[PDB]
């Protein structure tokens, strides 16, 4: 029923200023404190699994930043994309000036693109027949334990296995079909999603790929801790024989080239880039 | 009940003979000759899945040898594995000229390894605090399909899902319970399998690694084709922190480190080094 929002936008730093970590933050303060599209305030501080949010890393040039000062008036990118109602269109600031606790910066918005998650499986229908390249730009995080036997997931709720650096597509696909359906408002879905990877990685074929942990900063504690994490980056292309779960697989995919993959995404990790080649 | 010999050959050509496809065949053709080890003929013509055989590629220098011709008297080398009663040690060659179809070369042998599979269990205790890294110096042919539910598989029996180019943990401790199974005479596994696989690659974490797939000549047909195809190797590192699953895993990774990996291991594919290193 809803639809999805992705917001390009191109950032300029007013003076010399040291960016902070990850680089992200510095929009998602202007959300907290509502200075650019306040609306969303409520959908950030949201700690509700697999929300659909997603404030990008700032961008120079081609790539994203990770683990220092930049100059005073570089052109910056991000894409801050989401889900609500049209009626947040009206208050979107289009362009302006705005201090934070880390400096001020000249937002301009250089792109918008509105669509219905609907209109996507036409979309879908198309690739049926191309090889899928999923590419992360974005230092990804996803958990194996999603994975897990949904019932059995008590008995080995003690442990933590982390971050799969080297993930499965089964995975990926699990993770696109949560944030698939906490959006459309589908209750109860580890089991299915279990089920669905599960499924998935057992009969589909890696046609050819590129991937490499990576070791980021997520941010200081408060106590003085900086977080660190691993994670993976890179691309992976693949393919699956099964029409029906094909189908159903791009229909996840095309969501999370929006909205991103696994977690955090509502500080830029998991973004992804979605590519199609022919046989 | 059983033990696993492991016999390293030196092989030498006696005049320029050019290599077959794969070359472990040379050695195989000995073996249904009966001119060498004439006693693992049945079980080199057993098709039963997970048959305790392994004939080695043949080995220059240091490294294996995939897709050509060979000087009179190069020192080569090769790994032929197996299980079955220390009877067969009675009659195996030692030393000899033996002439093929491919050629005559000069077999010596250079090494004997024997070992009892319960005398694996006292080496694996030693390394529950040890990482695992698997090491393929062979092309490793695994299938994703042993990872479907053994239910549900006659459903998707239909389509081919080939050979994970970049198989997950699970896949792989899979395959080494499937012939440590078939080992030890313990016949119905695959759910078994199936679900240790699920709960291994859902609970373990990958440290590092570097794969890549590989495409390499099985051999031709009579008809004419060269059969080619998909396999994965480089080395992949990782733990598991649950112990029950940690000691099995090793239990049958050390089984792996002998009779190879997946399939089809009855000509050289899956040939594995197995390391660790300490926290």
């Amino acid at each position: 029923m809803p639809l999805i929002f992705k917001i390009g936008y191109n950032v300029i730093p007013l003076q010399d200023v040291i960016l902070p970590t990850p680089s992200s933050k510095v929009l998602k303060y202007l959300i907290q404190s509502g200075k650019l599209i306040p609306s969303l305030k409520d959908l950030i501080t949201s700690r509700d699994k697999y929300k659909p949010i997603f404030i990008s890393h700032l961008g120079f040039n081609q790539r994203r930043i990770f683990q220092k000062t930049i100059t005073k008036g570089s052109r910056l990118s991000s894409i801050i994309a989401f889900s609500t109602q049209a009626n947040v269109l009206s208050e979107v600031a289009d362009e302006g000036i705005f201090e934070t606790v880390y400096g001020k910066f000249h937002i301009m918005i250089e792109s918008i693109e509105i669509v219905e998650v609907e209109k996507l499986k036409e979309e879908v229908e198309k690739h049926m027949n191309d090889n899928i390249r999923v590419r992360f730009v974005s230092p990804t995080l996803l958990s194996s334990k999603v994975l897990l036997p949904p019932s059995l997931s008590e008995r080995y709720k003690k442990i933590h296995a982390g971050y799969s650096t080297l993930p499965s597509v089964g995975l990926i696909v699990a993770y696109a079909y949560n944030v698939y359906c906490n959006l459309i408002g589908k209750k109860e879905v580890e089991v299915r999603a279990f089920k669905f990877g599960i499924l998935s990685n057992a009969l589909s074929r890696i046609i050819g790929y590129d991937l490499h942990p990576v070791t980021v900063a997520i941010g200081e504690d408060s106590k003085g801790n900086l977080r660190k994490a691993r994670g993976v980056m890179g691309w992976i292309e693949f393919d699956i024989p099964d029409e029906r779960l094909k189908r159903r697989a791009l229909n996840y995919l095309l969501t999370s080239s929006y909205l991103g993959i696994g977690r955090s995404r509502g500080i830029g990790f998991g973004e992804i880039r979605l590519e199609f080649r022919k046989i």
